[PDB]
């Protein structure tokens, strides 16, 4: 029925609009979305966009599934340390996931494999298993150490998207912000998308 | 006269909005500033902003002096291989210097001390007499070897600034996430600014 | 405001307890804003060396510290392990000083790499972005390798780590002078005029 | 329509006919180019094979197309500068490019991200974009900064094949060798090939 | 022999010449015989911190520490800066445990490096390639980059780095428990049975 | 009653000329000194300048207060192992030193922490308390040996300032080539200074 | 008498065409050769160019000695593992050794020291007593890790020469590309060539 | 009947007297030049020593020729893309080339190999070929990444020296400092010279 599976994590950097329309767009791209919040990113969400999350993953899954008008199946909440979850084993777990927007510490922790909770584990699996990993950073500026842990993810082929606008579409208004890095995140995952034209320059 | 020297360089990323909202605000804090703008720096203000700078460096002080309403010395324009220039000197430039929007090519060039013109070389000189510089990188996603340039900059002492505004102040307009910016560039200049406000997260 | 500064200062479970209370003691003093930050093993380790049981809810520390100090209003305010919504957290808002005393070598792994999991680690992590002043009084001996490669980390990216080995040249007569060889020197550090340690040098 | 998009660049490094043997089999193959060639390049072209690219786009678009009796739209060269070529934007870039032949000063140039014209742009997207992106390299002797700037690229999954070609299949005529060289770069790119053989060694 | 086993002992001029006195007097009574090595900045130190002299002749200055701590025939033997003619200047006589006590962060740099200057220098450097156990009760605050490059070497190599930095989670009533907790983790490490700090750990 | 104090070691390198003139315009600009030679560095002053600076230190500073007409308190020289000086502990060193003429083995002491000796002590002080150390480092050609050290030093926030006058001001006459270096030295300490000018290039 | 002694090592890389016309034109040069041979090597000119070199080395010799017409002790071929050859010990081995052609799997236990058989030892008493060792490696692609193994070769002192032959010279037949290597490698060891011109570009 | 032939490239760092007396010594001594001068080397000759190389390198050999009464064929000016020089091409260059003065842009470019430009690509073609290659750099104070790129080339043989001179000679005028650098330029070629003489230390 669906066109693939995706892991998807919202942790606790400002950008949850971003988050919001990535889900938004690969629900009806007919994805399957397995999807990770940290306790940092919910708070992030409710200041941010009013959206509020419940913490129970079954309330959760319904809920985002009433939010998205999202077809049976097609989202699943997995909560902070359910290692049932499909995504926790190479075994089991889809080939590619985004952390979005993706915190500092979030970065971290991947960076260095801590691997403490089910968010960090998906992410230390996708890497393991050679599969693809994007992380939508938004900080600013960036500290050397920040710089030193985005590195070595990126050496590895962990790919680091900070969410760095352009300007050069007819920017009209903050939609068409969030619809270009939206869009370069679907253009790296194969996925056909029409909300960032390719005229380039 | 005014509170310090500045020198700001345009080059060729998107964000001429930053740019723009940037010199706006340094005029009115009464900032003195010396402006190089590159040959794509120019193309870009063109088709973003619909901002045709002068490619002559006399007529493109006047030009921004009278956008900007700027007093007399307020703004000079320096030309792409203009050697004379003070900030092409150790012994004159000043101390603090912006580049922004800065290309992952400038942020090369400089990373790796080509000093090719005048932009290249004014943050040369900033960087050997250890003054501040600031580069307001626009480029997603990165690559490892952007990743490289950058590290070695800042552990250097160079503040990697990428355009990526927050959104935890509500915004209602682009134009607020273009301040999101600037008062972030100003707050590391040490320069007064109420565009970005100091609440943190509420 | 109203005062001549704002510091942040995290108290993390190292012993040397000691040094944390008279730090704020001569802060308070010097008539500087205090935001101070204290994990659990902090407190645990607050009242097993020195009898002080800072209560762990923030109201209610902030309370406490500023009758244990006779605090201005608004001189002390201390705040939770997650409380975001804290001036500490943001690089818009946040002190450009900052002193965890003591520091425990877990805290200071945490801040050597980035992991940003509590408010404590989150603050330091601001004040390195912003290109402010994080100094780390480190209680551990021997050092392991690891300990050192993630100091020596720190201290390549201007973070200063000032180990709690308190010099004995001065006049030594009781634990306090010791105790004040180490806060005298934090003190130096942050640009603070204190005169708890001579400036005699050797004699 | 087209088989897909590639980008070719042209610079100056000796090796010129490997570069029109490989455009000869793409066209073969229906594939659509975009086409750069640096000054330098062009001065090889000339010396080497008597191909005298015109110094405009649109007359070098004309004249490859007649060349290689190319369909429409099939080859389209693009300047120096032109930075609305689609090769200059990830939101529209070929994800496949080969520089052939590569000077080490173009390869130091991407190694480096200097990004200064449109060919170190087209390279430096490619790689942030994660495709792929070969370098016929043709020097020797190497020195230690070359296999520097070799090393950095290749650790970050650029492709360095040096002009190297091998003498172990049916070696009569300089094109076996050239047909070598272009072989390796068409069975790179995933394209079915057959001027190189696959018996391996006999 | 007649002792239990020899120590390599060398005092440098960084404070805290009482961890070193200390030190001296618990491996007198556990039967250890010594071989002390004194710089000169190192008299200076122990000199104005806690008043002793030690002649800077070697003769004298056995005798000045046998007198000192009551020790047995040829328990102490002081060696001179160039003494080669020293069993610790080679790796066919040398003891296999040596502590430097107090450690300046410039002898440490000098071992880091293998400078091997005098005889302090030559021991260490022999102690180090006779695999051996070298001990570096470094004292000094903060660090700077550079020490902590000369430290991460020198642990990297199997040398203790061992800052005077002493906790207080223990019973502290006095300096001396301060003291005690530093003597007590060399002797640990030395493999020496010590009743000066206890092993209750955290209550 | 002076401006500051800054704590100024002389070693065995060539340059003494720069060190004699240094120690003028701190003096007229108010600055009290403490002073440190090494006994390399007193054969070099003899030899090049015919200055002879006596060994001991209590004659020295007047040998010094004398030269300069300095005020009393003004200049304080110390001996190699004089521990008491105030430059030997954080607790009560300078905040900026300048080692001026710096040989290469001085550089290297600091470098790797020596801290044998005063000068070398008074060096690790100032960088362990994160103050400002400048290094006036005098040697051509560099080893490789000698790089390392210099950017060990430098990316630690020394100022590796190598003895290399400019000649784009007015050089009439050899005082103007060791203005061209103190100038800069004074720069960098934040001292006002006139004795080189601050346009740059004309 | 002769010129000097060279080694020479042939291995199990394509390209024995280029080792074939070394030799030939370092015994017209008058220089005395010590020839060894891998049973890859051996594999290699035997399918690449119909030369058969007999397994023994006294009959290699010969073989060799009548192919050129060298004279007398002009030629010597030694085996495996003959370790009483001179070029086994530093106290009597040539100071030039060339590797023509050289394998990236010998490139490797040369890079790493694995001494292994005589042209291993051979190599690695060249480096050890600092002359000169020459490799011209014959691979392409190149992958990371040999792109490693040459750097540190090359940070070594010893010559990655990879054979790229250029086109810029008069190319005609495969002779002329061979030449071109050739006339590079003699070039290097500093022997008088014309089988390669120097008008460089035209 | 020339001694050899010699690459000098002339830069945009101060110290243009150092060239200009670098070439009378080599011209002196009987050595033949292939001079190569950038454009911000023009300006800084014409302000720091009133020298107006004319543009074109057919002019300028010209001028210089008559500047210090060359023989014919002596000097010889190269422009900055005339890619048929000698020096363009390993299979013709010299073996040994100065760079004086040299910027700190120009030995960053060779550092990271840009080979941009002749300049450049001489000086890539020196290191690859193991000549030797000479870099007086003036710029103080260094960056850290003036240094990274310093200690870079040295590890790989180039000589870095900067122009930093001794005054250990008794130094009668600004000649005398000059003299010292030109006398260690020409040491390190391996030219007899008296003007900066032997006798060390006094
Ligand atoms: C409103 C708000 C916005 C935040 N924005 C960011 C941000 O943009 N970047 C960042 O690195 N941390 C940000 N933080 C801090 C993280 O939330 C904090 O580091 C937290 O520990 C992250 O936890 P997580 O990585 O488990 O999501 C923000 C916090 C709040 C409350
Ligand atoms: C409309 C437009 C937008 C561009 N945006 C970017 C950008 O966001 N980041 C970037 O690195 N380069 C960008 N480029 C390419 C640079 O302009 C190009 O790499 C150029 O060589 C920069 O040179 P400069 O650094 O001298 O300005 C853009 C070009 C155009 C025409
Ligand atoms: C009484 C007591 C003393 C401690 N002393 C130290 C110490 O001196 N150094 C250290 O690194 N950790 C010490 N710890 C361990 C830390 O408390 C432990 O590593 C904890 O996880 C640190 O958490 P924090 O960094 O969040 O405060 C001590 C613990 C206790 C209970
Ligand atoms: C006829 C000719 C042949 C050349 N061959 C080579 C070569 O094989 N390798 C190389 O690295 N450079 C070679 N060059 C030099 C490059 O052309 C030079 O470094 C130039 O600056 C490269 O510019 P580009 O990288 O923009 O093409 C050659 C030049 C000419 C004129
Ligand atoms: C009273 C006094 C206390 C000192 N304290 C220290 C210290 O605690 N740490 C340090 O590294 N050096 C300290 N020094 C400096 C060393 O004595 C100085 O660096 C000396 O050269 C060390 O020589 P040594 O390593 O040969 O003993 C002190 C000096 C004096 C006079
Ligand atoms: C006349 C003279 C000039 C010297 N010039 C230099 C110099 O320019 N650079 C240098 O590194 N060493 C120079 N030296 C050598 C240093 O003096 C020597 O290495 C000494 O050991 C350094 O001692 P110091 O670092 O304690 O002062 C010179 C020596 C003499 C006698
Ligand atoms: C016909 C033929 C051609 C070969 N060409 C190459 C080559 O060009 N490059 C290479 O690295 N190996 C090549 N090989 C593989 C090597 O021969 C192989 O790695 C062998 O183990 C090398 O042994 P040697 O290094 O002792 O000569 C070739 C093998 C054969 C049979
Ligand atoms: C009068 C004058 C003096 C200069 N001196 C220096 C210098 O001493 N060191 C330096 O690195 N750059 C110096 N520059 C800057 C270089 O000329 C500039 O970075 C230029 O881009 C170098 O280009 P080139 O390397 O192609 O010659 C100077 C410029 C002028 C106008």
């Amino acid at each position: 029925d669906f066109n693939g599976k995706i892991t998807l994590a919202i942790t606790g950097a400002s950008g949850a609009s971003y988050a919001m329309r990535l889900i938004e767009c690969l629900i009806a791209a007919n994805y399957q979305l397995y999807i990770l919040c940290s306790s940092a990113g919910r708070i992030v969400l409710d200041t941010e966009v009013g959206v509020k999350i419940p913490s129970s993953p079954d309330a959760a899954s319904k809920f985002l599934t009433e939010k998205y008008q999202a077809k049976d199946q097609q989202i699943t909440v997995f909560g902070k340390e359910q290692w049932f979850s499909p995504v926790a084993s190479g075994s089991s777990a889809p080939k590619q996931m985004v952390v979005c927007p993706c915190s500092t510490g979030t970065m971290a922790a991947i960076c260095h494999g801590m691997s403490d909770n089910l968010i960090e584990r998906a992410a230390d699996v996708v890497i393991k298993e050679r599969g693809q990993l994007i992380l939508m950073v938004r900080e600013t500026p960036f500290s050397t150490l920040h710089l030193q842990n985005m590195l070595s993810l990126s050496q590895q082929g962990v790919t680091i998207m900070p969410a760095s606008p352009g300007f050069y579409h007819k920017v009209e208004t903050i939609e068409d912000l969030i619809d270009f890095m939206v869009g370069r995140v679907l253009d790296h995952l194969g996925i056909e998308q029409d909300i960032m034209p390719r005229w380039g320059y």
